[PDB]
C-alpha cells in the first residue's frame, strides 16, 4: 500500500521528509566532608587514625 | 506395454511428439524525492546536511 510507485508521466508523487532529534547530558557537582578536633587525633589510642 | 520395439523388417512403428511451454515476467517503475531550500543548507546548524 505504501510502496512508492511511479507512473509514466511522473510528477509530484512520492515526496519524502526527514527529521533530526537531539540529545542532552549535564554535569553535576558532588561532595562531602568530615570534621575532627585536634584533641581527637591526639589523646587517642590509635596513632594511625587519620 | 509401451517400450519401443523394432522388427528387422522395416519401421514406421514408433513416432513421438514434443511440447514446449513459455514463462513470462514484467517490469515496474519506482521513485521518490524530497524538496529543500538554499537557506536550509547554508543557515542550518549542521554543515553536512546535504
Amino acid at each position: 500500500s505504501k510502496l512508492p510507485l511511479l507512473t509514466e508521466n511522473g510528477g509530484r508523487v512520492n515526496r519524502v521528509g526527514f527529521t533530526r532529534l537531539s540529545r542532552e547530558g549535564s554535569i553535576h557537582k558532588f561532595g562531602f566532608f568530615y570534621e575532627f578536633t585536634q584533641e581527637s587525633l591526639d589523646f587517642d589510642s590509635d596513632d594511625q587514625l587519620k
